[PDB]
């Protein structure tokens, strides 16, 4: 039993999940005048806090909290340590709403204890293809269609409770609260993910993983020597020699993204997400936002060749603190955004992904088994891990799709 989640507009069990049909939210319809204006009730030693994200010292005061308290491996080996840069770049995309940002500090010292954030997002989450198929056999066309349009709803993400309150049942008062100041702007569907099993995901992806620094990865157990290495005189020369990667990008043509770029790029980018049954909806300013390079954020190259772009793909940097080595202070990871080919094949643009990502010192480039992720795992040299990233709605019955027909990246 889920004391909480039992009370919550989400599907209970698998069992329901693999039966939706259609698309479509589960609660009763609602107005924001049905809506509480006060801020949920909490204990009287609190407080409830709005961050101003352009604030150095909020931000930094955040940027504390998760540096030392958000996600961890289960060996408690590595920890997320977003930077500063990082987080406004994620907090604060185009028509951002500040209250969406949820903090919880005691009221004595403004000591920051919990945090919970959220982003909008324009979302296709209508019935998936193959369902609108046994649909249209089954004479419900319309039934199906209906949810169809892009929906303007919420990502949910960074949620956190400092190490010393965990337990206490906080992060359920952090999620109703939440759902409030959004269902108060007449937003009544949300998006997450996670790395734990919550009631229920509509799609569940295996991570993957790219050795750019195979010596440091051993050093600090991220990996290991794979015993069939040791048949070899020099394990750690195999294994280096393994993963080596050419010192430039080999596609001609390939360089920075530019703003002069945007439109170019959201056409490209927006004609590939379409194919998939979940996937974001992009201004020219989003685009702007989520790919213009930041430096030690983002970084986003383009082929361009005759003037056009015909290719690009985009990459973010998170670095985890290593907890239990000495030697090193942080594992400098490299994450596949959003890409699109279309003069190439996928698994050549990303080769100059590896590339770049290793020329400029990052140790491994992790994904999930979303878009066509699948296609270059085995060419590049990928190779899955024991997480699952699993994806979930918020008041929105959906059927259970394939990772591969996610389009959506959450940070
Ligand atoms: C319309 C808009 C709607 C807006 C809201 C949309 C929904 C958003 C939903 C959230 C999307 C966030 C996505 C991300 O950011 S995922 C990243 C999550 N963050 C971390 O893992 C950081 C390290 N861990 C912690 O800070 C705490 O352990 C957390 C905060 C995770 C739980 O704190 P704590 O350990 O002190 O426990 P408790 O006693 O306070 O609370 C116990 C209840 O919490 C349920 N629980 C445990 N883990 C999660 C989890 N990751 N998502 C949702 N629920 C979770 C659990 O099953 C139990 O419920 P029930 O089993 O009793 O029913
Ligand atoms: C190096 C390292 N550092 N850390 C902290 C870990 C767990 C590892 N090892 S890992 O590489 O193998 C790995 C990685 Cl990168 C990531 C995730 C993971 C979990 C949750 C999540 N959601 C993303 C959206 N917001 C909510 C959280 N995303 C990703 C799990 C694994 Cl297990």
């Amino acid at each position: 039993a889920h004391a909480f989640w039992s009370t919550q507009p989400v599907p209970q069990t698998e069992d329901e999940t693999e039966k939706i049909v259609f698309a479509g939210p589960m609660d009763e319809p609602k107005t924001v005048a049905d809506i509480p204006e006060e801020p949920y009730p909490i204990a009287s030693t609190f407080e409830w806090w709005t961050p101003n994200m352009e604030a150095a010292d909020d931000i930094h005061a955040i940027y504390e909290l998760l540096r030392d308290n958000y996600v961890e491996d289960d060996d408690s080996m590595f920890r997320f340590n977003y930077s500063e840069e990082f987080l406004q770049w994620a907090l604060c995309p185009p028509n951002y709403i500040p209250d969406w940002h949820v903090a919880v500090r005691r009221k004595a010292d403004k000591k920051l204890l919990a945090f919970i954030a959220g982003v909008p997002v324009t979302l296709r989450m209508g019935t998936p293809k193959y369902m609108k198929v046994k649909a249209q056999e089954k004479g419900e066309g319309e039934e199906a269609a209906k949810y169809d349009e892009p929906r303007h709803i919420c990502e949910i993400n960074f949620l956190c409770v400092h190490k010393q309150l965990r337990e206490k049942r906080l992060a359920p008062i952090l999620i109703k609260e939440a759902t409030r100041r959004v269902n108060r702007t007449n937003v009544w569907q949300a998006v997450y993910t996670a790395g734990v099993l919550l009631p229920t995901p509509y799609a569940s992806g295996q991570y993957f993983h790219r050795s750019l620094n195979p010596e440091k990865l051993v050093e600090i157990r991220f990996s290991g020597i794979p015993a069939q290495y040791q048949k070899f005189q020099n394990p750690m020369a195999m294994l280096k020699r393994n993963y080596q990667l050419p010192s430039a990008p080999k596609n001609s043509g390939l360089r920075e993204m530019k703003p002069s770029d945007v439109p170019q790029v959201r056409r490209i980018l927006m004609n590939y997400l379409d194919s998939f049954d979940v996937g974001p909806v992009f201004s020219d300013a989003e685009i702007s936002h989520y790919l213009l390079p930041r430096d030690g954020v983002v970084f986003t190259y383009v082929v361009e060749n005759d003037k056009k772009v015909t290719d690009f793909f985009s990459f973010y940097r998170i670095p985890s603190t290593v907890i239990g080595n000495s030697n090193y202070n942080l594992l400098n990871a490299a994450y596949v955004h959003y890409y699109a080919a279309t003069s190439i094949p996928l698994h050549q643009l990303i080769l100059d992904l590896l590339i770049v990502a290793h020329s400029r010192g990052f140790d491994v480039c992790n994904m999930v088994e979303i878009l066509d992720n699948r296609s270059f795992v085995e060419q590049l040299k990928f190779g899955a891990g024991d997480g699952h990233l699993r994806y979930y709605f918020y008041n929105w019955a959906y059927p259970k799709i394939k990772p591969s027909q996610v389009a959506l990246v959450m940070l």
